């Protein structure tokens, strides 16, 4: 069900290959809810190729309105499994220390803070 079950290590890694070679300005980023998440929506895609210059206050940003959220609805992001540490680091730098070995920068969404 999650991306790493669905596509093999070769394929995935072969993916981020590509994306260097034809959006080299671009992060690959995987975007999926909690497993457990039963108020938010789920995203009509997993794979984004997010600017690289933007910080992590703004992808937030960009994927609250991707999920079309409004004012009240609650939304929490792990990265490579954690919390973020500031919302304003940016994404060329969360990606060199956070970047999972496949290349694919990794992130997971809830309603709530506890994942
Ligand atoms: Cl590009």
């Amino acid at each position: 069900k999650t991306f790493k079950q669905r596509r093999t290590f070769e394929q995935r890694v072969e993916d981020v290959r590509l994306i260097r070679e034809q959006h080299p300005t671009k992060i690959p980023v995987i975007i999926e809810r909690y497993k457990g998440e039963k108020q938010l929506p789920v995203l009509d895609k997993t794979k984004f190729l997010v600017p690289d210059h933007v910080n992590m206050s703004e992808l937030i940003k960009i994927i609250r309105r991707r999920l079309q959220l409004n004012a009240n609805q609650a939304f929490f992001l792990l990265v490579n499994g954690h919390s973020m540490v500031s919302v304003s680091t940016p994404i060329s730098e969360v990606y060199e220390s956070e970047k999972d070995e496949d290349g694919f920068l990794y992130m997971v969404y809830a309603s709530q803070e506890t994942f």
